[PDB]
């Protein structure tokens, strides 16, 4: 029917069908368009205390919680989808990965490389498209598909 990790689903708060992925948390209103061996992403990390480690350069000591920065994951993510703020400059400011200083740029890569849980959201992104919050051991991202 639809392209991998999507569904149907219905919006409770409107009655309108939406399309949720379950391998990137993806949610759209708009029905989904139509594997490489190598994807090239960005991401938007935002640590937690229980992040593998709980350490970045932005916070010596990271210590919110994780509800906490799935809060911050799902403002940044309104800010992206509202055009009000750019997902490059976001990741710059406040990504909590070292690669916050290129924008969140990670370059490209295969399977079997990175953490599943991005890896799985990775691959299901096509070009251009953007994750919903993706939980991994090191905290939880937003990932952008560039290639
Ligand atoms: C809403 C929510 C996200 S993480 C979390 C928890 N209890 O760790 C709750
Ligand atoms: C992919 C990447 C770019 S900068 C960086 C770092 N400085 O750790 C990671």
């Amino acid at each position: 029917k639809l392209p991998p990790g999507w569904e149907k689903a219905m919006s409770r708060s409107s009655g309108r069908v939406y399309y949720f992925n379950h391998i990137t948390n993806a949610s759209q209103w708009e029905r989904p368009s139509g594997e490489p061996a190598r994807v090239r992403c960005s991401h938007l990390l935002v640590k937690h205390s229980q992040s593998r480690r709980p350490s970045s350069w932005r916070q010596e000591k990271i210590t919110r919680t994780k509800e906490e920065a799935l809060e911050l994951i799902n403002g940044y993510i309104q800010k992206i989808k509202s055009g009000e703020e750019d997902f490059e400059s976001l990741a710059s400011q406040f990504s909590d990965c070292s690669s916050a200083k290129a924008r969140g740029d990670l370059g490209a890569f295969s399977r079997g490389q990175m953490q599943k849980p991005f890896e799985d959201a990775s691959f299901a992104l096509r070009t251009g498209e953007m994750s919903g919050p993706v939980f991994t051991d090191s905290g939880i991202h937003i990932i952008l598909r560039t290639e």
